[PDB]
This record gives structure tokens, C-alpha cells and sequence, in this order.
């Protein structure tokens, strides 16, 4: 056994985010010092695979959510260890295609 306690504080904290529906949300947050964190949506244990992309450089954390939708909307929480920060994701619905006349965008 060796003294290896871990504990970091969100010196930056998560900020409001905005993205379109179906897009790939991307959150950003920093910690008082390099340390492992954990993201949990709607009180759920998120994992790294295809739907979610977990990646960070040193301390700067960054979460990505592939496949945005109305359901996604809500509040995401990030528990680093000592404290936990939450944010709000605004997902905008995509428009529909209707009768129109347009071709070349060069004019």
C-alpha cells in the first residue's frame, strides 16, 4: 500500500452547449489538475465505444455524443471525483424539405 489519494476540483466547470439534431455534441471542461473523470447522462453510466467518444489531453476533458436527438436534450453530469458539474444541451430540430426552386449557389 502506498499513499496515492486522488482528488481534483472543477476550476473551469462545464458551460452551456448548443448543437443541432443528429449532430455530434461536444462538451469541454478543465480540472484543477490532471485526473480521471466520469460522465453520466440522466443518471446513466456512459461508456466509451461508438455512440460516445471519450478522449482528453492531460487535464482538459472532452466528451462527444454521436447521434443527437430530442431525447438527448436534458442535463449531463460529470463526476471527476471530489465534485461534479452539470451542463445543458440544446438540440435544435432539423427543418423539412418543401417545394422550392434552386440550383447553383454561385451568383
Amino acid at each position: 500500500g502506498s499513499s496515492g489519494s486522488s482528488g481534483a476540483r472543477f476550476t473551469e466547470g462545464l458551460r452551456n452547449e448548443e448543437a443541432m439534431e443528429g449532430a455530434t455534441a461536444t462538451l469541454q471542461c478543465e480540472l484543477s489538475k490532471a485526473a480521471p473523470v466520469e460522465w453520466r447522462k440522466g443518471l446513466e453510466a456512459l461508456r466509451d465505444g461508438d455512440k460516445y467518444s471519450l478522449r482528453q489531453d492531460g487535464a482538459v476533458c472532452e466528451l462527444q455524443i454521436h447521434g443527437l436527438a430530442m431525447a438527448d436534450n436534458g442535463v449531463y453530469s460529470c463526476v471527476c471525483g471530489q465534485e461534479r458539474t452539470s451542463a445543458t444541451l440544446t438540440v435544435r430540430a432539423l427543418p423539412a424539405r418543401f417545394i422550392e426552386d434552386s440550383g447553383p449557389s454561385s451568383g
